[PDB]
């Protein structure tokens, strides 16, 4: 099991015993990074070397002719990892270190190269920014799974936007980015930095030469790839041939003069199907070596056939797609970590660069970044669940199975005001059903759902207390301890709801105050933890799990007040 999945595999059937020596060639002329993953891995022969190295003379036909591709041919004579380039190289390495198992190697080989020719994140959500430390692992991550561009545009730094942008960084922060851009480079990951200088601008001579100076100061710290916002810019310069002009003005003179300028993208102010003469003028006034990001049919919104093949005749050129998935700026007391999904599977060819929105949790977006790596560099062979169970093992092993249960019940963003939904709870959900309407008209439950009922409620509390004393990855606990808190109190509120179906008198009505303290438990969770001025508090497992405790509750209490001549307040 490889991820992301290689175009071409073929496999032996055969395993080989690890080379306690070997003759490894090529290390001078093959990529640094490379060569130091190999031997933190580490007679028999390995060549290694980008094509035109001697040490993979012999190997050069078979090499992908794409960017980013390469060749890793293991089997009982030696090893070779070819790259097509420097970085293809550090790809094969990292699907080389994940063939490796207790020092043991099967006899493969494998042709690959990226689907799309962009992959990765963009920080462009609102809310917390990310630490230092939490972007170095993400650094990581993304150059152990594949990706290559990161995006660094976060909305509340002002040396990106307005009004700072014409500032220079402080001596502190610009070594902090040149850190960032110096282990974005140990990995092989794009540093784009963002600029978005709107917020009005009239244009004029000044603020050009500044945004060249500024960019130029930049290239000084060690960035090689740039990206221009006019993401919704309340600019008056929501003119279309204004930002082409300026756009293409910024790479007559700064990409054309400096050797390696990476990367060049735009964002337009349209930038969804349901924002909008403009694009058009865009795509036909723009350089074709310049991106535009795109961000589906809506704000947020999956990446369909018709939705991509609408755009792609306006601006000229494939798009630079900006998946808007799993950030929760605009629901923040949800977590998002249900299976990335609903994008068309053959539609590499439509775009350029395809990258993710991530939430403010860093650790917690992993599940879909590590999904997205894979579905971005092989749509064909993208499976979704298995991906997103593989994600859930990489993020925390020890732990597999309870993140698993806790992530199934944690998928849903509930009501807002995008529309967006995602499905949660669903292999309960027809238990639950099938109980709601056995005992929502009187009847008589079915046995077997009672029976899943408890073992879901369990199996929440089960994996709710082992997830709260993970020390294996600290930052994922300490992001969702009040989520999972959350949990627990609703694994046992029903617990104690399905005790409350199965009747005395005195127990029933000490279970229905203990359902009542838990309810007050969590409002008192929902007023202290994630206290933030648009969406705060703590939600959880409110597609399914909540309003069927709480239809419940409200059918056992009604059923015993009409019983009794009670009057209990049901109120939840
Ligand atoms: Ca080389």
């Amino acid at each position: 099991s490889l991820q992301p999945p290689p175009q071409q595999l073929i496999v032996q059937n055969k395993t080989i015993d690890l080379p306690a020596v070997y003759q490894l060639n090529g290390g001078e002329e093959a990529n640094p990074h490379a060569v130091k993953v190999l031997k933190e891995l580490l007679g028999m022969l390995i060549s290694i070397g980008e094509k035109g190295d001697k040490s993979v003379r012999k190997y050069s036909r078979q090499i992908p002719d794409h960017k980013e591709g390469y060749y890793l041919s293991v089997n009982e004579k030696e090893i070779v990892l070819a790259g097509n380039d420097e970085r293809g190289t550090y790809y094969a390495l990292q699907t080389f270190a994940q063939l490796l198992k207790d020092g043991k190697l099967p006899e493969v080989e494998i042709k690959d190269y990226p689907s799309v020719r962009y992959r990765g994140v963009v920080e462009g959500f609102y809310g917390t920014p990310w630490s230092h430390q939490a972007r170095l692992s993400q650094l990581k991550f993304y150059g152990k799974n594949k990706m290559n561009t990161y995006i660094y545009g976060p909305k509340d730094d002002p040396y990106h936007s307005a009004p700072n942008w014409r500032l220079p960084y402080p001596d502190k922060e610009a070594a902090q980015l040149q850190e960032l851009v110096a282990v974005a480079n140990e990995n092989e990951v794009d540093f784009v930095w963002a600029i978005h200088p709107g917020q009005d601008i009239k244009w004029n001579k000044e603020d050009r030469d500044l945004l060249l100076a500024k960019f130029e100061k930049m290239y000084q710290l060690g960035v090689r790839s740039f990206a221009v916002f006019f993401d919704n810019i309340s600019g008056e310069g929501t003119n279309p041939q204004k930002q082409a002009e300026l756009l293409n003005y910024i790479d007559e003179k700064f990409a054309q003069v400096k050797p390696d300028i990476n990367q060049l993208v735009m964002c337009p102010t349209e930038y969804n199907k349901s924002w909008s003469n403009y694009l058009t003028t865009l795509g036909d006034k723009l350089n074709p070596s310049i991106q535009i990001m795109w961000t589906g049919d809506r704000v947020i919104s999956d990446i369909t056939r018709d939705g991509i093949s609408w755009i792609n005749e306006r601006i000229k050129r494939p798009a630079y797609i900006w998946w808007n998935f799993p950030v929760s700026d605009y629901v923040r007391d949800h977590l998002l970590l249900g299976p990335v999904y609903g994008n068309d599977t053959t539609i590499a060819k439509e775009m350029s660069g395809f990258v993710t929105n991530p939430m403010e949790h860093a650790e917690s977006s992993k599940i879909a970044i590590y999904s997205v790596a894979s579905y971005a560099w092989n749509p064909a062979k993208y499976d979704t669940w298995q991906t997103w169970k593989d994600a859930i093992r990489t993020i925390l092993p020890s732990a597999a199975e309870e993140l698993e249960c806790f992530a199934m019940h944690n998928s849903d963003l509930g009501p807002n005001g995008h529309g967006y939904r995602r499905e949660e709870s669903m292999d309960i959900q027809p238990a639950a059903e099938r109980f709601l309407k056995a005992f929502k008209e009187g009847k008589n439950y079915d046995k077997a759902d009672f029976e899943t009922l408890q073992y879901t409620f369990e199996r929440m509390k089960e994996s709710a207390d082992i997830l709260l004393m993970n020390t294996e990855n600290k930052p994922l606990i300490v992001e969702i301890t009040p989520w999972v808190h959350q949990f627990k109190l609703t694994a046992e509120m029903g617990e104690e709801v399905l005790k409350m179906v199965e009747g005395n008198e005195s127990y029933f009505l000490r279970k229905y105050n203990h359902v009542k303290a838990l309810q007050q438990q969590m409002f008192y969770i929902d007023q202290t933890s994630n206290q933030n001025p648009y969406q705060p508090g703590v939600k959880t497992a409110t597609r399914v799990i909540k309003p069927l405790i709480d239809r419940t509750f409200a059918t056992v209490v009604k059923f015993f007040n009409q019983k009794f001549n009670a009057h209990l307040d049901a109120t939840t």
